[PDB]
């Protein structure tokens, strides 16, 4: 059993507790300050890893399994935080969107590709590279 | 006015008498002899043109204004063959994707380019291009 496997099944966990509220004051608090406590730390680690990308942290943050409600899950505005910085990343580089697309690991999805929850950030970032 | 605006405004006017089913036997045939001799020569002058794109063609044969049967007319299968050789001379170039989407002018529509009927084309194009 992984560190990063439990501390992940934690963050799951705790969102959960969130979104059901009904929280005592000093419970609710609580949760939302261990949160807190694991932002920045996740953040780097994911940053820094040559194998972590955007459909996996999507998964293992659980909101692939919300479908629609994803963004009401505490964990969507640390994926967000997250695609942002590589977003930031690669636009310092002038990355083509050819590069991003791999970057997102799309390449292997083969004609499932556009199914991706990575894929309109794709749209969005090959878009934005070719507005004359 | 011109030349070529007339020679598809009949192109249009044809398959139009075709799927309208109001034709005898010999002005059927009639109009489908001349329809083919005009296939060879329409291949030729858009593979040759360098302004020429599937978008625009897609529309001067009449195709766009009928969506999902456009395959419903008889122009459907000149733009076929029209995009088939553009994908096949791409292919043997090894074309990247990112050319292939400013090629299909897709760059022109910018958040509108997934609205494009070219872009299940691209979206091909760029799946088969990073296949392992």
């Amino acid at each position: 059993l992984g560190y990063n496997t439990v501390q992940l099944w934690r963050m799951r966990r705790t969102a959960n507790k969130l979104m059901n509220g009904k929280l005592t004051t000093q419970k609710e608090a609580a949760l939302k300050k261990w949160m807190a406590s694991q932002q920045d730390k996740f953040l780097a680690k994911w940053l820094k890893s040559s194998s972590v990308y955007p459909d996996q942290v999507y998964s293992k943050l659980g909101l692939t399994k919300l479908g629609a409600s994803a963004k009401s899950s505490p964990n969507y505005q640390l994926y967000e935080k997250y695609t942002e910085a590589l977003l930031q990343r690669w636009t310092n580089f002038k990355a083509s969107p050819d590069t991003v697309y791999k970057s997102l690991r799309l390449d292997k999805l083969g004609a499932k590709a556009p199914q991706s929850p990575s894929y309109p950030m794709y749209e969005k970032y090959l878009q934005t590279f070719f507005r004359n």
